[PDB]
């Protein structure tokens, strides 16, 4: 007996649209068992004020919980809601299903698909954006790699992660208690977050050695990134949620998960790196795809190849919107679907301006 | 006789940066007296209180009259200055600089670039989204044809149009005199004045006859439409500016225009088409672009290829932006470059959702 | 026979807080049987893309179900579910919970706060915005009338409603049954469905004449319109909800209601006015403040006692946003308390750029 | 000889408009050699990419330089432009016009109206936000303290700045040089810039002593403030320039100024308060208007008066814009006039969350 992950990326219509995974239930494509995570892309601003996250997570846990017979605590506590809002530009809102079943087939020869789900303790809104986050977070993708039966970090090839940020009553509640936080703005406490987040994974998967992680280095030496780490700050949890994607020998799956890393937001190279990887070769075989999970950023420097852009001083759009919109855009004109997974704010991931591509892809 | 068209795509630091063609002026690049036309990209919203695109022109105006010796008005009478805003995404702000003089060199057994500039009366805000500007527009587009030296409607590549718009105060200055305006939301005036002027290209160049144009139709009609039509508004100016571009027998131009028209936002096989049609069929010869100058905007089904995205629902970033970062971002990945010209709302300018793309080359 | 009306303001943490409702319930202040309506501000955009309305509903249906021991379609039924989204500004977001119970005690002397509920039938997308509307709530506003056990129209003094929108779908299901609506607009039909629901109050209270109102005065006589209405606009419901507030001679309630109108956003003599309508004649009694409920609008002539604004030029900034974030303040202002209840967009609400409001008081 | 000030508060239909100023110079009513200062409210967002404020400025210095027969660069070095971006809410479009006379006219009985104006030297990137803003600042201060022949520092009652902020090539200056920046945020840098700029007109006024002053203090000790300073940050200028404000017994002016403090954005008693200050007791007497002058900001706990608000949680809306709305509406609802001077971010500028408000009215 081996592991058989089956994903299933389902359009949705609004972020309590549950219509879409019902009907796969109904029709016995999927044993609401057998779900262990679901990763979202929801038509909130994906900023600090984005409540379609937590209604999306709501209505979700809400359904599971009626058709499993048990209470929505229970289906939280056990299955893994990564809600990324922000669909700028044309990308689409859908969430994508993992399933997992344990399957009685002979050991082929290769890796396929394993997924591994893992949960951190909740963190002190002093916490964030510092080493307790980071070492915390590292403990948890090394608990994910062994629940997806995953010996070699080579064979991970995407980590995301749904990670607190700070809200101005939490800062408040924080200075009334005689704390300091890493940061005292709502918008830059999700970067430190995210950056904590995925200096964790790099530290659990050996990308980076533990003597250059540091606080000071956190959000202020990127050279220090993880190439698979890909994390999303919402205001709705007070904890870290991990979803390692790899490959394993172990496996029955009839899909496959490739990955490459965009140099910058317009890097196409990449996107076509990552569908090779994946196994797809050519425009023909385009229809194998999965998802594509990406990570966007707006480069510190305020250009892309030496041209200026105006990400980092519009005061009417946050930055994260558009890199979103932009890298999205960049994905849709090469796989012609613009309903593909792109999540903004990509510190320790990927490059400074860049960020890790992931295809799941079938075989 | 014949004319030589030099084109020059400047970087631009500000709205008022002037430096950039200061620089090519003071090296003896560019005789000022000979530039005909500057189309900008500013980085305001672009929309209705984008007041970059009024300093810019301003800007441009007091040097350029400095220079020449001669008032500012006449430096308006005599040079297009269209100032299309909003540069999301990772779109460059920069102008693009139309110099024409008549050089004593033979005609290449070829076409090659054109430009001519018409002007429009001013309009009255009644006067926007209807008949009485489609006609004007209309006019304006055979004046520039005689003036770029172009008989055949065929050989017009792009036509690139600034036209008004309705504000607060320009609506009860209508009322006031006991007019009504074609809609009362500032916003939506954009598009009519964009549909309009863009159906006067249409009945100019003959894609579409006079009698199925009417009021009614013009922005409910989506069956009519320009293939090289391009109209941005501004708060900035009372009447229409045309540029046409295009290619001549009567040319010295080191340069040829070709087009094409994107289906949808993430039509990146259009992009290739416009390229190859002005003449570079490779990555490796796309280093002979001087500019590419694209429409895009939101589909009124709001999906792209039957995927729904939020640009006409977002309440926080009107559609035109999220467009614009959308197909500028497709054209950046395509050419590897972000400081191209992308302009949103393409009422009539292409398909629903869709829009002309021109790319101005180097032979 | 008898009624008494109490009524709770309740500050939240977030669209789905549901501990200060909790808190009143578990020590027994509140009975949860006996609420009868629920009038939130919740902190989404409050305009078209809003989906902390639909969070907050569903919050608290699933909150008083299963405190109720029932369904959560049968809350929704039983309960008055309007949220009002958009706390702009120092707004506070809160909701106002309204209890009614029968007691055995004689109706004090005078009139004293009483409330009727009432729900109209669903409305076919065409009908919203007409006379279809208009009728059907002027019978419900009728119909909640002696709910509330109100004889005189004189004494309503506010009548909050909750109405349907337009979306891309209900537009496209109305042409294909050769059917046209009203505006193609999902933000405009707001203002339809909320001015046509307006109309109807001023029917059933004697306001206006029947004979006054038509398919085209809706959203263009701006001289029809009522006093003590207030109408908000949601995705989440197809029918129109009615609370009829207001006095009456056959309660024991301990509260009471006055009103007054607003005559542009910065009336702050309106909002006094009110105060001692409500029985607040002095500053040193504002303590007895349940809430203050208010509607607030931009002025189509873009301008507020003769001085320009740009609420309808501002292309960032949505402008019934700068409307409720304005009347907020200039509440905030006089009663010391931010947390107060303002709702954008006030067709036939108060004049054009103003809107009534109304203040529930202790005795 | 005998000062005499005149202030013209004229309004403007945008950034560019200078009809206003040239009816009263075209009049005769204003000698365009005898103006000293003008300040703004222009309609661009406020924040880091509002360009409107360099449009009004190279508007009214091409214009003044016309009509004085001089160079726009030797206009700048004579008037003070400081412009205040952001008009939100009601908040009316306009520019206060300071002209200084030598008159022969008796000395009124009493401290009439004085203006003073003074400019530092151009700041490097390091000294933002740092002890060397700070005492440059205060050196300033005190020269046009003299400049408007006023000896108590209790007779200044307006000290109004414009500073400048950080850009990406700004910071890359001071990186090349080995310098480092107070933050490498650009918006932020406003925010310091602002609160040095500020501590160094409490420094000159003797309203904190300067043992209290220092790095670690600026934008963190919010004890540390001064009662009539006023701030404004911009891209457009390098220095800081200021206007002090008060009154002067060696004055012939027909106007008086008063000020009070805001404890908070709704403090509508302190308004009252500047009112009164200034002369004005009733709300008859309100005509005497000339301006009123004021700053507001979103207070570090995230509440007003215990109430929570959005503005530090609104990722789509800053919390200056929020604040000017707010604090314009409160001064509107008081005085009945929305064309009143309010500017964004009080970093050391009265209490955290209140500001400085000043009035000037005739006499
Ligand atoms: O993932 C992103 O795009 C940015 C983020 O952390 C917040 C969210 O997704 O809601
Ligand atoms: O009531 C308002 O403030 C505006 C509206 O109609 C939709 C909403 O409530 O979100
Ligand atoms: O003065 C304000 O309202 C805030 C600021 O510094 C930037 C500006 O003025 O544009
Ligand atoms: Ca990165
Ligand atoms: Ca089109
Ligand atoms: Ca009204
Ligand atoms: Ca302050």
């Amino acid at each position: 007996h081996m592991q058989k992950v089956e994903v299933f990326r389902i359009p949705t219509a609004s972020p309590d649209d549950i219509s879409g995974l019902a009907t796969l239930i109904d029709s016995g494509k999927i044993n609401p068992a057998e779900i262990v995570a679901i990763l979202g892309k929801t038509e909130g601003n994906g900023c600090v004020n984005d409540f379609t996250r937590g209604f999306a997570t709501q209505s979700l846990a809400m359904y599971l919980a009626e058709k499993l017979g048990i209470s929505r605590e229970e289906v939280v506590k056990k299955v893994a809601f990564i809600m990324s809002g922000g669909t700028e530009g044309v990308m689409t809102p859908h969430i994508t299903v993992f399933v997992r079943k344990d399957v009685a087939a002979p050991a082929a020869p290769g890796k396929r698909l394993a997924v591994g789900v893992a949960f951190t303790r909740d963190f002190l809104p002093e916490e964030l954006g510092r080493m307790e986050q980071v070492n915390e977070v590292a403990r948890a993708v090394k608990e994910a790699m062994k629940d997806a039966q995953i010996d070699d970090p080579r064979d991970v090839h995407f980590v995301q992660i749904k990670c607190p940020l700070l809200t101005a009553e939490r800062i408040e509640d924080a200075k009334r208690r005689g704390k300091d936080v890493v940061v005292n703005d709502t918008y830059k406490s999700m970067a430190y977050s995210r950056g904590a987040s995925a200096l964790g994974v790099a530290l659990a998967l050996g990308e980076i050695s533990a003597d250059k992680i540091s606080n000071e280095a956190i959000c202020h030496d990127w050279n220090l990134y993880s190439s698979v780490a890909s994390t999303s700050a919402g205001v709705e949890l007070l904890n870290d949620e991990i979803i390692v994607v790899g490959n394993s020998t172990n496996s029955a799956s009839d899909l496959v998960i490739g990955h490459s890393v965009m140099k910058d937001a317009i890097d196409a190279d990449a996107v076509r790196a990552a569908l090779k990887d994946a196994g797809i070769r050519s425009d023909d075989e385009m229809d194998r795809i999965v998802n594509v999970l990406a990570k966007a950023e707006a480069a510190s420097s305020g250009t892309v190849r030496g041209r200026r852009n105006t990400m980092l001083d519009d005061s009417d759009i946050n930055h994260t919107r558009s890199a979103r919109a932009v890298v999205n855009a960049v994905i849709a004109s090469v796989v012609g679907d613009p309903m593909v997974y792109v999540s903004g704010g990509a510190e320790h991931q990927g490059p400074d301006g860049g960020g890790p591509i992931a295809v799941i892809a079938r075989v």
